[PDB]
DNA sequence: GCTACG
DNA sequence: CGTAGC
């Protein structure tokens, strides 16, 4: 799931 | 697609 | 992917 903090 | 977010 | 801005 992509990419976050 | 690289960037930047998300 | 997925949208946006280039």
């Amino acid at each position: 799931k992509w990419k976050s903090a």
